């Protein structure tokens, strides 16, 4: 069961890194 968990905690790290990702191409006017 945890390599299920496992394998979606590595995922949050893609997610953070998606979010600000974006915030730079908006904040770099709007």
């Amino acid at each position: 069961k945890k390599k299920l968990h496992f394998m979606y905690v590595l995922l949050l790290l893609f997610v953070l890194l998606f979010f600000v990702g974006c915030g730079v191409l908006l904040s770099k006017k709007k």
